């Protein structure tokens, strides 16, 4: 907290910068006055720039800490529900009682989607990858909700949150649904958040649906585990659409395609297929399949980690819930011992030892979600879903912020002035 | 290098950076690397961040100057067309009678839009705004045209660049159509390309559309001043939400929600209200309309620029072409003549030569879209329609600099780790 | 109670008014269309037929009410439950969605 002090810059005159600190996390310049003095930074990319201050999510990478306000994402996960994490995330604090049972009623109170959204989906083929669909009918809802597009009006906000909280669920089951030829399964207020998504994922109407308080349970993590995480790539899109003006239905489209983003990326996307397909005990195992890795396209599969350094700390609840509900689908599982062997093969081989392409998070979200008989390209849809929260605390904080419609500068480095005369006589 | 020859950041120990210079505008001092030495500046509003380096724009507030690619502004709108100057804008110099032949000929052939989605046009309300469609649309092509969504993959990224070049003109018509109930109408190969938009536009079964040549070529003129602004915040969103890797169509729908933003509000559509809801001069403004707007009402009809400092560049040509228009047309302006006195009272009203809110080229275009019989819903459908060559040449101008992963970081401020008790139920 | 349900075409013409339509003009538009659907009981010379067509549109016309509130709101449409009464149905038909079973206040 020392050299916090201040400190200064000059080239050609002096100026006197302050510095500023956070409540964890290390020191910064505050240099929002040098715009003025007439001198500006050069950062593509905004890596050694801070473009806001938080109080929603600390992530200590290097360390793999993730607190999301203050409480360890740890205790949140074995200890809280999807729900009540929700409030924590858009509120600041644990609910009271009386405070979470209202919240949970008025999300319970609009799940359903206008019969005219629905019919959106129809108009979509049936060969559609169920993400594109999940961007497509998020971005359309601003054509059906247009009462609460204002986002200079606080009562706005709120609204606009509660229907993308409330409907996100029920939108990705029923592109599930549109993919797989079965009819739309309605909310139900009975069950639980996670009880009713499985609920309408599942549910057929040739007999009553039972959920397995394991699988919920499952799920109920699966999704807080992916509730928030600090700022992205999908985050920053969310931030930068949202100080731009743009309705909140909008924001959330291009945070979910920027969250795809990586995914229909290419060498990404081919590896994707060596993975899901290749995998007959001969391959895997004796690192055949692996024996081809010329594209990374690692994280994807589940291996390794951006932000945190030797692991992923939302992975060690989510790999004691794999474990737990590989047990609870009995033995129907062959084929995935895939799953023992490459987490062996990436804690064992020096290559992935080295290269350190440690199972994430995802890699057990991954093999639970097989394990139910969800489809990989439900893979983001469902994490998309989860992020959604994270997205709005993040967009409804960078509102109450100052609404500073942000205008980052050019370095121009194209031709000078010069005259215009056609080639063209057409 | 005027006042920055180099610069020393000072703490504890000078750390000089580089200065870098661009071929036009001010010069900037270089901090890519200071994070690599826990050194992070601090800027919310990036008043003084340079995001990016760019050939493409070039901008100069207080001089009021706008170049293409080196080209006026002035000279451009006057003695090109839209086409000629997308093509500059993408490929960066004027075409040869061969390289535009060839460019004209792959734009009109993609023009044409698959069958299914004009199904998805007829599942939104029939009193949806037009450019809520435009969103639902545009975020929704990623699902369809799923084979040039590889943003890392050159030929992918070309075919989508000519996909949407071809097919926004004709997404905008179907979006005016649709509200009005009349039938789509189909690209026409043969017409120019703001000759073919006014067809489908107002054409119909009925009888064949006499293309005005006077009225053809003022909007070629409204497409050409609004091809693209520089480092916005419409084109922020863009940039960033490529950055992430997310498909083309997916970043122009979040451009184009960007560019509708700033006008959700009940006062901005309240003020833009009486702007056309009234038409005699002693009404709109005669002691009314004075101290009637309430929180933007200026800046939202086309009076004032925080970009240019006493004119806009722009509004130059468009003034010319105004008169043009009202002329030629005479039964469908001079009741309209309303705008004379609007343009009055912004030269020397005290209140506007204050607020310097001097008519902008929105001021002037939206006359000319008034006086050909389009509706206020389809001004900024308009306009996005033609930035979107713009958007599309610096997403890809940062996926040449290698898909700048536009990932700022965050100062934290909120509470410091804390054990979570939950003592609630469900 | 036998005959409250409308013929599914007859429910496919909701689909084709304006979500933002007056639900009054609603109501007279599939009134005036059901001649279209039941064209056995038109001629009003016949005793029969009135007494038929008679009993259409009583048990009828609030399954058809109830609809135009669901479409002008944008929610399912609800069918008649026989184990209802007149006006409990009804109401049953203009609140109830299928994520809880709808009680009706006696
Ligand atoms: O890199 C990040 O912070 C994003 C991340 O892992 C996630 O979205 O799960
Ligand atoms: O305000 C800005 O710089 C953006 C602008 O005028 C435009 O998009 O035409």
């Amino acid at each position: 907290a020392d050299t916090k002090a201040k400190l200064t810059l000059d080239g050609d005159t002096a100026v006197e910068l302050d510095v500023l600190k956070g409540t964890l996390g290390q020191d910064v310049i505050d240099i929002r006055t040098l715009g003025s003095k007439g001198v500006f930074t050069f950062d593509p990319g905004f890596t050694s720039t801070t473009s806001c201050e938080s109080k929603i999510t600390f992530i200590d990478g290097d360390e793999g800490i993730l607190l999301h306000r203050g409480f360890p994402i740890d205790q949140l996960a074995t200890d809280s529900n999807y729900l009540e994490v929700c409030y924590i995330l858009l509120n600041g604090e644990k609910p009271t009682q009386e405070q979470y049972d209202e919240f949970k009623t008025t999300v319970t109170r609009h799940t359903m989607i206008h019969e005219q959204i629905t019919r959106l989906f129809h108009a979509f083929r049936r060969d559609s990858h169920p993400m594109a669909v999940m961007c497509g009918i998020t971005g359309a809802l601003a054509a059906f909700y247009h009462d609460s597009l204002d986002v200079n009006n606080p009562r706005h906000r709120e609204i606009a949150a509660f229907r993308l909280l409330s409907k996100m669920p029920t939108m990705a089951a029923m592109c599930y649904k549109y993919s797989i030829g079965q009819p739309f399964v309605y909310p139900r207020n009975d069950l639980s958040y996670a009880g009713n998504f499985l609920n309408m994922m599942f549910s057929t109407p040739c007999e009553p649906y039972e959920v397995n308080p394991i699988l919920e349970r499952a799920m109920d993590r699966i999704l807080i585990l992916h509730a928030d995480h600090e700022q992205n790539a999908s985050t920053s899109t969310v931030r930068t659409a949202g100080s731009s003006g743009a309705n909140p239905f909008a924001c959330i489209a291009a945070g979910i395609a920027s969250l795809w983003g990586p995914a229909h990326g290419g060498a990404n996307e081919a590896a994707l297929k060596m993975l899901e397909e290749i995998g007959k005990k001969e391959n895997i195992p004796e690192f055949v399949r692996r024996a081809k890795d010329k594209n990374d396209s690692f994280r994807l599969m589940g291996f390794g980690h951006r932000v945190y350094k030797n692991y992923d700390p939302r992975a060690t609840v989510m790999r004691e819930t794999c474990h737990e509900v590989l047990k609870e689908l009995g033995t129907k599982d062959d084929l995935l011992e895939v799953a023992m062997e490459l987490e062996n093969i990436a804690l064992n081989d020096p290559y992935f030892i080295e290269k350190k392409l440690y199972p994430n998070v995802d890699f057990y979200s991954g093999i639970i979600l097989k394990a139910m008989g969800i489809p990989s390209s439900m893979f983001t849809v469902i994490f998309a879903m989860a992020r959604t929260v994270g997205w709005i605390a993040h967009w409804s904080e960078m509102h109450s912020d100052g609404m500073k419609i942000a205008r980052p500068r050019q370095l121009y480095t194209g031709y000078e002035k010069r005259d215009f005369k056609s080639d063209i006589k057409r």
